[PDB]
């Protein structure tokens, strides 16, 4: 039947509670104002951040996908139930950076430049081939890593990061009001994709904490390239700093680099190897 | 980009207005004292037809999942962004038949003993290979095929009947007032999934005008086994007629069957063939 206790039920029936935000509610018109008014270097400053958001919801859009399939036909109904409403979260994601774009005039814009090595290495490889495994293979093995990849790093550690930045920089400048009311949003959307993430690796460490160990590895793997996309937009801002200046942010990209670094570890610390 | 302008994209809009209902609020209290009145043989009387949706709806939200895959593969991301509506209506379904099966007491019953061979046929071969066959074969034939079986009779020829008959039924006798709540939400999604259907037979359709034999053809190799199941349920109906006499009903069931016939040529017609 329906198991009414299991927690991705419990899950599912939040999901539906939280989940009714439309993107097309927002009010953009402040937004369009605000990049409006902003100086070409200053117009310059704030894309990279938004390049990697933009492709990165799209990515996982598509991507998830195959963890239903996998979940479908292992019979975990609920897990599936939820699984819909975390598809059609990332829909209304892939939705609300688009009308941004729109809004404030970058709807052409071929943000790609954005995406250095490091990070195609992660959105355009790593992840596709670890979701798209699972229509051949559903291993314990399989299911952990497309986790691990998914829910852990793109969106635990990359996506959590992006949001904190997002706050830090353009909250305290009192600038486009309509992306961080999106993005608030979708940050209380990632929340559960997160606890999705967690309670597949641990139910699968459960049965055999060797798995545990390679939970551990594939984050570690991954780190090199979390690390390497960040240091890219760390040393790309510092270059452009003249959003920081006219909006008196000191920028503090070293405190960001360890709120990574934080997502990263904690991530760890939610998975018990007993 | 998105393509503001596309119809899937203004169907997905659409669905999030339309689509907040929550199967949690559904006040079933109604429905068990209802059910726990009526007599041994009125109990029996009923349940076919909850046994055709409940198996009915578990199958199509597990099988429009290669729909999604497809159409993702193929870029078409306006059809994306609806399908996970779609998946999360049909899980909403799931929930919501499993709840009134819970308050009324026949969550345990195994309610397979009503599903005959062309109920089978249908919802057991048809709808699960021509749904999968898409994960290998995305061919303008593959889709048609799909939709047909999916959209245009499951939805579109059963579902769409299947609620006629509820209402006819239980709307006349005052009972089952949850779920008849339920039903109607039901029904209001199922439009959007039919609409789908249509669209993307039109599109192929559109392409190459002998699509649409190929269409038609694949509409009355089915009809054998959507009248054969009606013809069962019509059938078992009639030695079961305690809960008619009951409740004042005469249950028209020619009326049915012409019900059925009629939004069998319906669907059809929907289809242009230029
Ligand atoms: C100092 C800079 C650190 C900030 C790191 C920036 C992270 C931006 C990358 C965006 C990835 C978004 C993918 C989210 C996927 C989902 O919504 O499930
Ligand atoms: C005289 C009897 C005719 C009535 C026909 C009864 C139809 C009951 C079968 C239920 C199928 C439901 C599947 C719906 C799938 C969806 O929700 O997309
Ligand atoms: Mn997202
Ligand atoms: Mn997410
Ligand atoms: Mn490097
Ligand atoms: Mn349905
Ligand atoms: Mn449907
Ligand atoms: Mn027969």
């Amino acid at each position: 039947t329906i198991d009414w206790e299991h927690p991705m039920f419990k899950l599912y029936e939040k999901a539906k509670r939280n989940g009714k935000w439309n993107p097309a509610d927002i009010d953009f018109s402040q937004d369009q104002k605000d990049f409006a008014s902003l100086t070409s270097e200053e117009k310059i400053s704030a894309l990279p951040l938004v390049a990697g958001f933009s492709a990165g919801e799209e990515a996982v859009t598509l991507d998830i996908l195959p963890m239903a399939h996998a979940l479908a036909r292992q019979g975990r109904l609920e897990d599936v139930l939820f699984l819909t409403t975390f598809m059609h979260d990332e829909a209304k994601h892939v939705e609300m950076f688009s009308r941004w774009q729109q809004a404030v005039g970058i709807g052409q814009m071929d943000l790609s430049v954005f995406h250095n090595d490091h990070y195609k290495r992660i959105f355009y490889e790593a992840l596709p081939e670890a979701m798209n495994r699972l229509y051949a293979d559903d291993s314990p093995e399989a299911v952990i890593r497309a986790a691990t990849v998914y829910n852990m790093i793109v969106e635990g550690t990359l996506a959590e990061s992006g949001y904190y930045t997002f706050r830090q920089i353009y909250k305290k400048a009192g600038l486009f009001p309509g992306l961080l009311q999106g993005i608030d949003y979708l940050n209380m959307d990632e929340g559960r994709h997160i606890q999705f993430g967690i309670y597949t690796i641990q139910r699968i460490v459960n049965e055999d904490e060797r798995y545990y160990e390679l939970f551990i590895r594939y984050m570690d793997e991954l780190w090199p390239h979390v690390i390497g996309y960040v240091d890219y937009l760390t040393e790309l801002g510092k270059r452009q700093q003249q959003l920081a200046r006219t909006y008196a942010l000191e920028i503090d990209y070293d405190l960001l680099r360890h709120y990574v670094i934080k997502q990263f570890n904690l991530r760890k610390k939610q998975i018990s190897r007993t």
